[PDB]
């Protein structure tokens, strides 16, 4: 096992009918079929889950890029700081944000994660994606 280890992402959305989470265990190819589904105009957050196992782990950041075909990329880096090792899994959650709203905001958003460091480690690279749409459904 690694250091540290991604478990899990979640968008939280108080107003959000049902879960809206991704195992980070699994295959990673498998995770670009999976589609996340988020009304347009929600407040949300975003949620890693993650463990650190050994030693203490220093300089955390979570980047994010999103994607929409044509377009330049929407980068967004976050500071997740130092964890000691412990069984419980921690949850780091980024500020809120307020997801688009109208049709040209409406579609599928390709996101690519990082989970690194200071020290430029991988300590997970991944795949999703987001639909905006007018309802959950
Ligand atoms: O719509 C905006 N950016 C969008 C976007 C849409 C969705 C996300 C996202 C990804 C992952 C999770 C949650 C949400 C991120 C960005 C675009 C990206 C690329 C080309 S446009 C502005 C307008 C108002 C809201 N703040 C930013």
């Amino acid at each position: 096992a690694p250091n540290v280890v991604v478990t899990r992402l979640t968008l939280v959305c108080e107003s959000a009918p049902g879960p809206i989470t991704m195992d980070l265990t699994g295959d990673l190819e498998a995770l670009k079929k999976e589609t996340i589904v988020l009304k347009e105009g929600s407040e949300y957050r975003v949620k890693i889950h993650f463990k650190v196992n050994r030693d203490i782990v220093s300089g955390l950041k979570y980047v994010q890029h999103t994607y929409r075909t044509g377009v330049k990329v929407d980068k967004a880096t976050f500071m997740v700081g130092s964890y000691g090792p412990r069984p419980e899994e921690y949850e780091f959650l980024t500020p809120v944000e307020e997801a688009p709203k109208g049709m040209l905001a409406r579609g599928t958003y390709h996101n690519k994660s990082f989970f690194t460091d200071d020290d430029k480690q991988d300590h997970l690279s991944w795949e999703w994606n987001l639909s905006i749409k007018k309802e959950w459904t």
